[PDB]
């Protein structure tokens, strides 16, 4: 089926399918059930910013979300990623809605992976930045209810006319070019992420979060996955 | 027809057509002949590197081509691309034999395009490096006889299995993401785009070059483009 | 006395001494006449932006400067650095008041260089990027009264405690490290440089202006070079 | 005194000084009985590269080295560099020789550090690449015997005109420009360095080694740290 890797800024929670009792980030490595979470204090109405990192010399991947002036919510796991993902990945950008909801508006978003094979100064690298989205954003695999051009940003769920997100929505943002996230034959490959966002909920519950995640090349929203399984995958096992 | 740019480093003359009595380097705004030319020593079996610029201020296109610790070759034409180009295009390296042949062999390519709107800061960028190329490079849409791994290297045209060049070959090489290219309201656009070659004929005539191009995104190698055409025009008009 | 080659945003027209009749952007060679300029549609109070780039292959400098939503004044002027400048450098900012005066503040200020050598793939870089700055700013040298870190900006030109802009104030800010900006065995040499400002004056007219400028490693403040002289030259020859 | 932080490439073995009896790679947290150590299988007369890296919120420093198509040691400690390094430190290369000697020579050195203040997207960098040395490098502070230009390296310790190690040798590099590696005010910091070198000794037994360090802005060479203290340190404690 798919195969995902994932770090989820969640802030409903499902305390049914382990979530803890409050927003939290988390890493899922094929499963919403998160290896790892930690505390958010989820700031609505305020841009925050995601930084996720990993390397394969420490074989750790690890990431800060934060908001101007304030603590920052960080959490790490071990895992070696040549063992868990295809070495062609595609990278992306995923949210949803259920009952309750926020928007899920992206406003910038920049990549850069490097693989340093065992030949001297032979870096394969890729970079992209965006810091405006363009109504016809020919690079990015929108999917899903997913837009761009509206105000230059990019909105990954529903949000209607006025400005309010609508429930049960789902949408992702894929960079159109397949990444070669590790190469056997690499003495460190390594890529950092960054994303800016506006999570705001018009009402006391936002849900339900966004995630920045690594798949296989075609991979599709699974049917059903709006609400808690953040348009990453099929069930909540 | 497809809307292409781009940058010849010929190495046979093909006066009838217009080529310059010498291997020389060109700038083709949509048509093998030349807009802009300069005499360039050729050295067969030697690596060397082409370096092509261009920025929406100046508005200039250029580029430069040097052997180690030889002369360097350069050549610009003054040309807005804005109203060449569509504003979404793919980059990408091409190359031919005719009757002659040579090896057309590309060791690295790395490619930086950036636009900065009226927005301060708000920079969009996209950068690729490829210092070694896999069998299976799934982000580059290998079209004609290019091959891709043979000594981690990027063969534009055919060679036998025993490492000698064929003639009547014809293969083009480009990054699989679109490119964003200009945009209307940016303040700043350019690019900059560097490769470092290896042409080895067996033969006291070697032909036909290698060319970095910007096409539109669905470009494919015209029929009949072999030889004299380096696989990007269907016609030498 | 110093070589300097700069960039002004002139705000104060001294006719006297070959201003045009309005606002500009000029480019000075070695002399505050500059040697060709622009008209400058200045929006006091509002947050700029300049880009100023450079190449050796093309030998032409030019900048833009606009403000967000407004067209851009540009200027470009033919000229071969390496038979101005030595071939190290210092890069900075430079601003001045009079009888008149304004707030000469830096947000943010970033400068690529690089330098390729006739020895392939050999590029020699520096880049530093300053979106705020710093009380113990270590990596800047200040002249005169610049003076960093009110609200993470640079102020080139003295700002009293309640805010007002003072007359006959000068200040530069210079990046610690020399810049290698030119080699004799490079194939191509290129910069780039992007600063953004705020220019604010309560009186009828503002003045002086702010320069980006780069000079002999050395170069200090001409005594004097308050007002129409921008903190860089010693006299209007 | 100096607050040193070193990720060595050991040569030679002190086992006195517990040094394991092997060449090594190893961590130097203001000591030269390193904190954490690898075995290194070193090859005379090879250019072999090492990768450094830290950032913040893993507060690891890692360190590879490798020789093209051979395997690579890899030797990690988790530090908090906040709690060790004063907020601004200058970043250099370090070797020396004694009874017995090799050559020290650094073919390439690139660095780049990054800083995220409490404000969006508000990073400062600083990233310098040298691929070539000049026999008057400006942006390099030499101490010792360190020289460069010759064949447009690197040496950091004496060689004889004809090619020869010479012993009793030490001599540093250190970058021009003082470095913010750390600020309170950070949601991530980070820096990678990258460099190539060439150890060769005639005299079978090579000494001493080559380290890479970070440290106080006014450091210099301790006297008598030539030999097994790497012109790093003042005793053995
Ligand atoms: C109350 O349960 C519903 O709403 C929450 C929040 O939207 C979702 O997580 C969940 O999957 C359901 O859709
Ligand atoms: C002589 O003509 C043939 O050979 C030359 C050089 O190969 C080609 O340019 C041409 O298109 C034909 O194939
Ligand atoms: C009136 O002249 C003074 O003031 C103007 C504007 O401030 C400056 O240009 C000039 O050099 C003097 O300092
Ligand atoms: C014999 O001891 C000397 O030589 C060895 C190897 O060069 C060094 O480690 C040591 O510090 C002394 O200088
Ligand atoms: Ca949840
Ligand atoms: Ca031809
Ligand atoms: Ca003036
Ligand atoms: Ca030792
Ligand atoms: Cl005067
Ligand atoms: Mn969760
Ligand atoms: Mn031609
Ligand atoms: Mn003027
Ligand atoms: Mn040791």
């Amino acid at each position: 089926a798919d195969t995902i890797v994932a770090v989820e800024l969640d802030t409903y929670p499902n305390t049914d399918i382990g979530d803890p009792s409050y927003p939290h980030i988390g890493i899922d490595i094929k499963s919403v059930r998160s290896k790892k979470t930690a505390k958010w204090n989820m700031q609505n109405g305020k841009v925050g910013t995601a930084h996720i990192i990993y390397n394969s010399v420490d074989k750790r991947l690890s990431a800060v979300v934060s908001y101007p002036n304030a603590d920052s919510a960080t959490v790490s796991y071990d895992v070696d990623l040549d063992n868990v993902l295809p070495e062609w990945v595609r990278v992306g950008l995923s949210a949803s809605t259920g009952l309750y909801k926020e928007t899920n508006t992206i406003l910038s978003w920049s990549f850069t992976s490097k693989l340093k094979s065992n030949s001297t100064h032979e870096t394969n690298a890729l970079h992209f930045m965006f810091n405006q989205f363009s109504k016809d954003q020919k690079d990015l695999i929108l999917q899903g209810d997913a837009t761009t051009g509206t105000d230059g940003n990019l909105e990954l769920t529903r949000v209607s006319s006025n400005g309010s997100p609508q429930g049960s929505s789902v949408g992702r943002a894929l960079f159109y070019a397949p990444v070669h996230i590790w190469e056997s034959s690499a003495v460190v490959a390594s890529f950092e992420a960054t994303f800016t966002f506006l999570i705001k909920s018009p009402d006391s519950h936002p849900a339900d979060g966004i995630a920045f995640f690594i798949s296989n090349i075609d991979s599709s929203i699974p049917s059903g996955s709006t609400g808690r399984l953040l348009g990453l995958f099929p069930d909540a096992n």
